[PDB]
């Protein structure tokens, strides 16, 4: 039937319905820190989330999304490698069944316990559905999670997960501040890539932060209690919802720092 992360419908199968899976600019990738080139002409990132308006949290059967009002310039990303203004639409995570795996990007082949994706679309294209059809349509800010001390700013998300256990459930989720999920440094690597789930469209400028955030064992354990299935269907835990690293091909990863 349809795509997912199991033995019979996982990443190795996606190319049959989505041939772009074997394309020229697929994500995620391994970030080889010694091969990445410092680019002194790259600007500092500008993350402007003070006016962000969260609305809802949704289990979509693949992850959970915290969704934002993107009908005005309320929470925007600019600068760095980007030309123009990109509006925050949603964030979500990918995570593992074990602390030793779960991230999509890797760093010198190292896997982190999870990865946060803050998804933004280029305002010159008018809406998200048009943006994904463009080579410079999206900017995704990727942040690694390691297991250690708790992240206080994540706790409001963890506590609502019981109310969206199964595919298709949603809950009101207002007044959440995504600034509480950011590390101290905004040093980053950047490369042109794709969505990491079907439809795997090649529309993303990836900006991956060098500094991970730490979350507690209890926080990530709660992610692992979510379900891929709908209510009343056989229970399958939502774990290991990550795509592995794809070939770099004809691309260079640039660093904002040395
Ligand atoms: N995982 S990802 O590339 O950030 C992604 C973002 C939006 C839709 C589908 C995938
Ligand atoms: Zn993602």
């Amino acid at each position: 039937h349809h795509w997912g992360y199991g033995k019979h419908n996982g990443p190795e199968h996606w190319h049959k319905d989505f041939p772009i899976a074997k394309g020229e600019r697929q994500s995620p990738v391994d970030i080889d820190t010694h091969t990445a080139k410092y680019d002194p002409s790259l600007k500092p990132l500008s993350v402007s989330y003070d006016q962000a308006t969260s609305l809802r949290i949704l289990n979509n059967g693949h992850a959970f999304n915290v969704e934002f009002d993107d009908s005005q310039d309320k929470a925007v990303l600019k600068g760095g490698p980007l030309d123009g203004t990109y509006r925050l639409i949603q964030f979500h995570f990918h995570w593992g069944s074990l602390d030793g795996q779960g991230s999509e990007h890797t760093v010198d082949k190292k896997k982190y316990a999870a990865e946060l994706h803050l998804v933004h679309w280029n305002t010159k294209y008018g809406d998200f559905g048009k943006a994904v059809q463009q080579p410079d349509g999206l900017a995704v800010l990727g942040i690694f999670l390691k297991v250690g001390s708790a992240k206080p700013g994540l706790q409001k998300v963890v506590d609502v997960l019981d109310s969206i256990k199964t595919k298709g459930k949603s809950a009101d989720f207002t007044n959440f501040d995504p600034r509480g999920l950011l590390p101290e440094s905004l040093d980053y690597w950047t490369y042109p890539g794709s969505l990491t789930t079907p439809p795997l469209l090649e529309c993303v400028t990836w900006i991956v932060l060098k500094e991970p955030i730490s979350v507690s064992s209890e926080q990530v354990l709660k992610f692992r209690k979510l379900n891929f299935n709908g209510e009343g269907e056989p229970e399958e835990l939502m774990v290991d919802n990550w795509r592995p690293a794809q070939p770099l091909k004809n691309r260079q990863i640039k660093a904002s720092f040395k």
